[PDB]
């Protein structure tokens, strides 16, 4: 549906403001989402200090711009952003702003899969040789995917996830997130290797090389 | 033990000959192994065209230099190299020549662990969020390590591995290697993130940055 998706853009906690070809890293996905007709609003989660970076483009973008205060951990920032979404939003699209080069086609794909399944995340096959290791440092002998963002979830599903975690006192890590505790399926939408997270100066050189084709 | 280890250096199949600060990538680990008193010999697996690259330093290095012809797949190249090792070698040290920056201290560690356990491999905790995905593209809900080289194995163990694979007609992939079929334990020696494999031009820039501290 048109104007059905609310983006929560994680830009709080800086790496995501270091420019890439003269535009702060955070603005790349911001603009990518803003041009998509499916996207109704972008809730930016950032320190108030950096609000003007997004605010300047508010009149030029075809989305509603909203803000939310960052929390202690990533999941707290998501919860904060969630409190700001349109009451009739059909899909929440959570995105790490340190991921500038997400392609429109791949956002479309994960939105569509999220709509279909209830929860979906962009992923790529893990290129490295990865093995399970037990507590004695031995290989556990017996397909693996690297997760990216967007992570797309229906709001009612996300709300119930937060409810279950707080009422039971469950532990949330980056690996064991809200969805890991739910019995609802999570689809992995096949993305592109170009959707790297930019943290080290080595990544900026790679990101420049990708934007230059 | 001194002069107990035989290195099989995989340089066949080029990325491993592109210079890093003016020295061909393959020579970095070659020299690293050559200076270690534990190392008796290096069996280089490469196309005869590139033999002179290593041969030039033969009189300057404190190891025996030997050569072997590369095979179809990685495991065939290992088998070829294995046929060349000293009959009294106590440890086989298999190394991807596309890994120039392996530290001496980490080679020492994996040699020691290989000697103790029978098989050991350098590994680092996987930094990415990695998940198991089933055939329907759904996350399988429930520690993961990225494997590097050296991969260190007692020769009698490796020989038996090759025997089991050929006599049964087992399938060998990079993930499901010789050791995966054996009941003998494989230890993961904790390495350094700097032990990257150099294949893309982006890696060369990172490798230069690492050698420059
Ligand atoms: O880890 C996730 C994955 Cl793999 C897929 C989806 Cl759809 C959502 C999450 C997630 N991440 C965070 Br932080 C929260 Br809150 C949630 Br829900
Ligand atoms: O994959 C491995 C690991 Cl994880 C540990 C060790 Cl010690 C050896 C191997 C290996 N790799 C290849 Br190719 C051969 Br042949 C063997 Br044996
Ligand atoms: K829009
Ligand atoms: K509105
Ligand atoms: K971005
Ligand atoms: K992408
Ligand atoms: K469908
Ligand atoms: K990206
Ligand atoms: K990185
Ligand atoms: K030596
Ligand atoms: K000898
Ligand atoms: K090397
Ligand atoms: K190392
Ligand atoms: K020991
Ligand atoms: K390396
Ligand atoms: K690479």
């Amino acid at each position: 549906m048109e104007k059905s998706v609310s983006v929560i853009l994680l830009a709080g906690g800086p790496k995501q403001y270091i420019p890439l070809l003269g535009q702060p890293i955070a603005l790349y996905s911001f603009f990518t989402f803003s041009r998509m007709p499916e996207v109704k609003e972008i809730v930016v989660v950032c320190d108030p200090f950096f609000r003007d970076i997004f605010e300047e483009y508010e009149e030029s973008i075809d989305v509603d711009l909203s803000f939310a205060i960052p929390g202690k951990e990533r999941q707290d920032s998501v919860y904060s952003g969630l409190q700001e979404i349109d009451v009739n939003s059909e899909l929440v699209c959570i995105h790490d702003s340190a991921r500038p080069l997400v392609n429109t086609e791949d956002v479309e794909k994960v939105l569509k899969d999220g709509s279909a399944v209830g929860a979906a995340v962009l992923g790529v096959p893990a290129k490295a040789t990865i093995k399970e290791v037990n507590s004695d440092s031995l290989v556990v002998k017996t397909t693996l995917w690297e997760m990216q963002t967007p992570q797309v979830i229906k709001p009612e599903l996300l709300k119930k996830g937060f409810e279950l975690v707080k009422s039971e006192g469950l532990e949330v890590t980056d690996d064991v997130s809200i969805v890991e505790y739910l019995k609802h399926p999570v689809y992995v939408s096949q993305g592109s290797y170009t959707n790297i997270k930019v943290t080290t100066p080595d990544d900026l050189l790679l990101a420049e090389r990708i934007l230059s084709e």
